[PDB]
């Protein structure tokens, strides 16, 4: 009964709600609430609950430090927790997929996303733990790549977006319980 870490990066506050490099914290706020987690402990600078998916407990956490210091929340928990490199699980926003495309890896680079080369850092330089990457795309046209990310997601965007959580739910549950690559099929 080794315990997982599931940490989905965004940033902290209402004007970050629903902004594209938020998603990771949808993703999370939907497992919490599939599998009857409330997150509402801090500890660490996150908001994380605690519970279990089937028969393996894990913590759901939602890092409130903003993107560039989720490892500085990260870390800490994996420590206290007991929670191996192995079990903590990224979540976050992917601009090298397109919109609503779900990835899963079990180790990578940052692909410079700020909060997923934060996290390694403050997991002593390893990369040896399992994301899920969402797409978001790259910035349409020349938009300004930072303002995107800190934009919502268009209407049509969205509706990929929620399809995408609901796949994401099912992948994750199925990532934590089968205890070498996977690709992942709606």
């Amino acid at each position: 009964y080794t315990p997982w870490l599931i940490a989905g990066l965004g940033n902290p506050g209402n004007k970050y709600y629903g902004t594209r490099h938020n998603v990771g914290f949808e993703m999370v706020d939907r497992i919490a609430a599939e599998e009857g987690i409330t997150m509402n402990t801090i500890q660490s600078k996150s908001l994380l609950g605690i519970g279990s998916i089937g028969e393996v407990p894990v913590l759901v956490v939602k890092p409130q430090s903003y993107m560039n210091y989720s490892g500085e929340a990260i870390g800490p928990l994996a420590a206290y927790y007991q929670v191996p490199l192995r079990h903590i699980l990224l979540i976050y926003d992917d601009t090298s997929l397109p919109n609503g495309v779900l990835r899963l890896q079990k180790k990578g680079g940052h692909g410079r996303h700020n909060g997923l080369q934060n996290v390694i850092e403050h997991l002593d330089g390893r990369r040896e733990f399992p994301r899920l990457s969402i797409g978001i795309g790259s910035p349409p046209g020349k938009m300004d790549p930072r303002a995107f990310l800190l934009q919502k997601f268009s209407s049509e965007e969205r509706v990929q977006i929620d399809t995408a959580l609901e796949q994401g739910v099912d992948a994750v549950r199925t990532l934590v319980l089968k205890g070498e690559r996977f690709n992942l099929v709606q």
